[PDB]
């Protein structure tokens, strides 16, 4: 049907059809009379997978023969989403499979909706890892993603009575056709025990053993025939584990204890929970990965060349134990001296920071590490002593600097600062957006920047234009390719050529048409799957992301209520119609976030059923926000809400997704928003609110929310409505905690940005009244979004951190 | 190479080779440079499996269209062993795959040794179910095996310092290519809760739900293109199971609790352990199976025809809850009246008893059933009341009969006698050998036989000649086929034609040659895999079976010691050389059985290292006895030890395996031994010891072991050796418990059969001195083993219990 989706050749379609029928018969053991739609999905999945294997084998054979420097990307999260459509896109199979299935009497889109998301991440950090894997394969890098194969990913969110309910994401229930178990590469991981010192150094003994079994998933590059590997570890008990009948039966049942390590993803985003099971997960991934790395390195004695052949990227502090584990292996097992081992470690490891929020920083209690990883604690202490000796020599007499920079934090409970460990043991440390990286050098890591300025870098985040344009928005990808060709898909900077079409009436009409089509289709989805009615002609105002106080869904709520109150005051006055969509998951233990979800639904209940409002304002909570839902709602959006308090969102990536898909942005100068506005031009962005400097000034003075309440009558009305029980008539005091936090304990200064936000929102509504100029501004956004391709980000990591040159050259098919 | 293994056609071998390479590439994602021998096994397994699927689909399509009466065989155990070779045998693919793999540079036998046993059973009862499935498919019966998919089967046995150590049988580690998960047929199973009474009968409410997910395994018939299904249930938690972060994480981890139901096989053979987890397993299999049965029946309202379309066979009392569960479904859910429901239940269900040992009888505490299955207890009480009302009318005034026949046993703890339940609710009750079935009518079920004589039947056990001749002993199958053709494989009675070859010198030589080849190969195995040296010219004296006091491995031990003592007394006297092999697993909590294993190894330690003995006597404990080991050792045996105390081994099946494979039998007149001796003629069997009547006479008098000790000097010497520490010099009192049990607490009268046993063993050694007459007696055994084919057994069940006619006709290929 459409050009960018590849060729549907006669020979190809015929071959796909016969292989589909083969899998249905031999693989699924069904025929067309008994087959369920899920059987049809699996038949297709297996058919597409067959096209990967040849390329997968020859890519790994290529790396063995050429022996390039290998990149190891260590992460506790890979938010992959669905794999079927992505694989077709990267292999140029989409139109062929579409034709083949059509001739078989099947609708491919319907089959695509059957695949479960691989939800092995919480949000931004997990999705970044997924985008990065795609870009690394597209840029021909010898890269491996290493993580944990969680049996249960991020929970499925159900809304009951306006409240979030969690249910287990049993994503492996029906099987996963994409993974390949590799039990032959099973490795032992050690826990607990004690340290013995001998003539030949230290020994870690009396340990409990857990097995790490790898599962490999192919990562295809974009039409370059490269297929890289994501290797995820699963926890397995050894067969003599804990080994009377009561005794025997119980010993077998106790195997669950060891295997619980890979059972479940911790569902916290941007929040540190110091639980032992989480620490076990962090060591488990690190210990198994490093053994696998060293094994592969030896199968090429001399560890001097290790940093020339290995790069390890630490995704946040979660895999920080890689540093003392590499030291442990090199010193204790390989018998290298400390200084040489440390040189290798530093040159091998690099660290990416993703946050400045104090509650998100990993600080593990010494007593935990003492019991679980006694040898690693000893290595950490020795690392600390030697590091502080350097600090003392560089800044003699500065005793407070020593205490500030220490990896060991003193107090009620002694803790290890994992961020401090990562800086000490890495040759590079980067933030994820220009303003974020500057904040790191100016504030939390200032002392470290003063000691080693060369170590500190910026790598602004990006998103993959394959999943986040071609896959989710084919209609937009097509109208673009009609004008400038297909080359932009792997060179997103080419979108700048679209600036010469900003006055082209044909193109303006096509951009607006594609958006309208996306909006209509998404409006149908909401009726079909959630029985909700929306006006497709209204402005689609959307904030989708995890529920957090810093992301200020509450500020959005205040604006929504303002619009409702202004309508009730002057009902017969014209307003630009809006559909306000807010979606996202709250961490199960985050009470305030759960209260915010309830508030949103409570507002919808009042607003959506007021006859006076009509279809001029609708408030909808998007249930179970996840990658597959993002792929639907993002192409349908007109307005992207990126309204975190300045200095709190390290980068954001959802912002970049909306920009690429034809939405305009209302946002603070926070994270990547600053660079987005710089690229598009500030006149083509709806910027409002305090800058980081203004937040700082307010904190020095003291933030007093009452001041805003006293001086803004519209704001006072909202607070009085919330307090009195307007949005909860049966439970008048339901929202007392929210009002209290806003009035007395608001770390994120919601009131302080309220006035500017509302006024900026008025400017949005005014522009939307003029479809032609709205669309022209949209075109200027899409055209300047090229910087935010993860291909650019990864090319920067490759050249400036890993010391490898990306390649766009095809491998033979 | 050999005829019975089928044709190796040019077109077939070429097709097998290309499909092998396809699977290696597309399925295993390997090439010939990286492939492990395990990859080669899996490539072959997948290749052979492909040939099953067409037949599997058309068999189940056939049953849908023809709608025959369906046989449901309910068992907690299916001891399947390996599947690859069995599948090749039944499909006539063995020579073709042998040729195909040879041309690929691979040894097929080596690949076959890589497959794990499916060890989902303990011994005789589990293996019987497996043999039965094979025969039901070979006889074209619409039959389904229903059980539990245990994650861990029977433990692997390791011998350390002469002691049994258990380790988890992680048989699914590498995956199981034979099974097909069917999550679409997932069914809910209820536990706990309470009973509410309404206007419309009783309701079972507030229950905990566990999901039952089926996995289907194909069961091929012998060259008839029939492929039946074994459906095994796996336990799964619902997604809202148990559904704060501590709270959230723990709730997910607690899913293990529900899923523990299918985790592990209880490793007791012939022994009742009244544990709650076992009760849950029994209900789980019953509840899911019955829903599946009724679903299939409705997909053909009127339950009058239910018994015409459904037969349920209960394998021992383990699935006895099928009776009250069928009543529950019919009465509570389908709203049938009690009397009509009961009529249907009785006509549907039949019960097979496998034991008379009191410790093996299932008697569940009322308090357990009250908490776990409150509605079923109510139904059981009502069944009991109505049954006892019939007893009271038939035998008026006989109050003690009422108490004896009651399903409810009074005492310290009230219990439900599950055997009594099964008789009441079944239209047929059978024992597993003629003497066993007579013992049932004369002793434990005498009252029930008096009430309903028509209900009681015999069905003598059998074994499948496919696995237990063609598969494990191709050389013997071939020399037989050369003389009488191939028809005997599915009509074992034809072996009688071999009686006309008992004086044929060519055949005599061939039978002896095949045995010698088997012995040599097995002697090599022991060196290669266990570093033990044996004389292949010695008599192979073997007792393989579970370790139990009733099976009297101890009596064997006494004979072994007697031979050793007689050699030490007259060293320069000639004796027929023997290799005594004893193997089998002990239940983990069975202390005495574990002591017997230690005794056997202790005897070996002394005997095997005495220079005076030389290679005239060797004692070897066969580690980890299981189906795959049985297939090796049984064809290599000369003498089969079947020496249980008369009246204790219900049938035995190992006995039949040895008879078919050219070993002579030394045995008591117990279980099937009686019928074996009757078939072959008593002169061709080495019978010794007390008959059942003699045991009874001894019990009436009082068994006094001291009498035998006082009157038999050879026996006295052995006991004094055991007591003084001759077989345990470092631990003189190690075997004190064994001596004590033998002297004071021997339920199985070991001493009473000692004299006759030793004298009978002398007659064996004498015959072995004359190879020609030994072999002629062997031929007379093999020739009369036809009765003990499970094809005969199943044909009898079909005609006399299930009311269906077996068929030998091919389905179209
Ligand atoms: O984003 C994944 C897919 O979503 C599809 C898609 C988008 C929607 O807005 C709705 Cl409501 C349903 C749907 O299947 C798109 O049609 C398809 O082009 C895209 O590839
Ligand atoms: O019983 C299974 C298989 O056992 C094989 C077999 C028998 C043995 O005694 C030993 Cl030691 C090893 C072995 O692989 C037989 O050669 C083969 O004919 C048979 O099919
Ligand atoms: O770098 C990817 C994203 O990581 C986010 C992020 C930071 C963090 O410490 C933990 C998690 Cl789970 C996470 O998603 C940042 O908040 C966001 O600014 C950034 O865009
Ligand atoms: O019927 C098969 C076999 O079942 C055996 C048997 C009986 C029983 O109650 C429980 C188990 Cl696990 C078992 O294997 C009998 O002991 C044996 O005589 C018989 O040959």
């Amino acid at each position: 049907q459409i050009s960018v989706r590849g060729l549907a050749g006669v020979e190809n379609v015929t071959e796909l059809k016969k292989n589909f029928n083969r899998h249905l018969h031999f693989t699924l053991v069904k025929d067309r009379n008994v087959a369920t739609p899920r059987d049809y999905y699996f038949a297709l999945a297996h058919t597409v997978r067959d096209h990967l294997v040849g390329r997968w084998i020859r890519t790994q054979q290529h790396y063995y023969e050429k022996d390039p420097k290998r990149i190891y990307y260590l992460s506790l999260e890979f938010y992959m989403g669905r794999t079927l459509q992505n694989t077709m896109v990267n292999l140029a199979l989409e139109n062929a499979c579409d034709e083949a299935t059509y001739q078989l009497g099947l609708d491919m889109e319907e089959l695509e909706e059957i695949e479960e998301d691989a939800g092995l991440g919480n949000g931004g950090l997990g999705r970044l890892a997924a985008c990065f894997l795609d870009s690394m394969a597209t840029l021909g890098l010898a890269a491996y993603g290493y993580g944990i194969r969680y049996e249960f990913g991020i929970f499925n969110q159900k809304i009951c009575g306006g409240w979030q309910m969690e249910e287990a994401d049993d994503w492996l229930r029906y099987g996963n056709p994409w993974e390949k178990a590799r039990p032959e590469f099973t490795l032992p991981v050690h826990f607990y025990g004690r340290v013995e010192h001998t003539s030949q150094g230290a020994k870690w003994v009396d340990t409990q053993v857990v097995l790490a079994m790898p599962y490999d998933t192919p990562v295809p590059g974009y039409r370059n025939n490269v297929v890289n590997t994501m290797r995820l570890w699963s926890a397995k008990a050894p067969n003599d584990f804990n080994l009377n009948v009561g005794g025997y039966i119980q010993a077998v049942l106790d195997r669950n204890l060891a295997e619980n390590i890979s059972r479940v993803l911790y569902p916290n985003d941007n929040f540190f929970e110091g639980k032992e099971l989480r620490l076990k997960q962090e060591y488990f991934v690190v210990a198994a990965t490093l053994q696998d790395i060293i094994r592969r390195f030896k199968s090429s004695t001399n560890f001097d060349a290790f940093p020339d052949k290995v790069a390890i990227q630490l995704n946040d502090t979660h895999p920080s134990l890689a540093i003392p584990e590499l030291m442990r292996v090199l010193v204790d097992l390989e018998r290298l001296d400390w200084d040489k081992a440390w040189e290798v470690t530093v040159k091998t490891c690099a660290y990416t920071n993703h946050t400045v929020l104090p509650e998100a920083l990993e600080r593990w209690p010494v007593h935990l590490l003492e019991t679980l990883l006694p040898r690693h604690l000893q290595i950490i202490y020795e690392i600390n002593q030697r590091f502080l000796n350097r600090v003392a020599a560089a800044f003699p007499g500065d005793v407070d600097r020593l205490r500030r920079m220490s990896l060991v934090e003193e107090g009620a409970v002694k803790r290890i600062n994992m961020a401090h460990l990562c800086i000490a043991g890495s040759h590079a440390v980067n933030g994820v957006a220009r303003i974020h990286s500057e904040i790191l050098k100016k504030t939390i890591f200032k002392d470290f920047y003063e000691l080693e300025p060369h170590k500190f870098q910026n790598k602004t985040n990006g998103i993959t234009p394959r999943r986040w344009l071609v896959l989710c928005n084919p209609g937009l990808a097509e109208i673009i390719a009609e004008r400038i060709g297909e080359e932009y898909i792997s060179d997103l900077d080419q979108l700048r050529k679209l600036l010469s079409y900003v006055d082209d009436e044909a193109f303006i009409r096509d951009v607006a048409k594609v958006k309208q089509e996306n909006k209509l289709k998404f409006a149908a989805y909401l009726e079909r799957e959630y029985k909700v009615h929306i006006n497709p002609n209204s402005l689609f105002d959307v904030q989708v992301k995890r529920i957090h106080e810093y992301k200020r869904q509450l500020l959005n709520c205040l604006h929504v209520i303002t619009l409702y109150n202004r309508i009730k005051k002057e009902p017969n006055k014209f307003v630009v119609p809006r559909t306000v969509m807010i979606g996202g998951k709250a961490a199960p233990g985050y009470h305030m976030a759960k209260m915010i979800i309830k508030l949103i639904t409570a507002i919808g209940d009042v607003v959506n059923h007021d006859p006076v409002v009509g279809d001029r304002l609708r408030v909808i909570f998007l249930e179970n926000y996840r990658v597959s839902l993002a792929e639907k709602v993002i192409p349908a959006a007109d307005l992207s809400e990126q309204i975190s308090t300045a200095g709190t969102e390290a980068s954001g990536t959802g912002n970049m997704k909306f920009m690429l898909n034809g939405a305009l942005t209302i946002g603070t100068m926070d994270g990547a928003n600053v660079e987005m506005a710089e690229e598009a031009g500030e006149e083509n962005f709806f910027i409002f609110g305090m800058r980081v400097e203004d937040v700082d000034r307010l904190d020095q003075r003291g933030y007093n929310a009452q001041e805003y309440y006293d001086r803004i009558p519209e704001l006072r009305q909202i607070i009085e409505q919330l307090s009195s029980g307007f949005f909860s008539p049966k439970q008048p005091d339901l929202f007392k905690d929210i009002v209290n936090m806003l009035m007395h304990h608001d770390r994120f200064k919601v009131f302080a940005d309220y006035e500017e936000y509302v006024k900026c929102q008025e400017r949005v509504s005014a522009l939307y009244k003029n479809p032609r100029e709205w669309t022209r501004m949209v075109i200027r956004n899409i055209a300047t979004s090229g910087k935010f391709s993860s291909d650019r980000t990864i090319a920067q990591y490759a050249r400036e951190i890993w010391g490898v040159e990306p390649s766009r050259q095809r491998l033979p098919a």
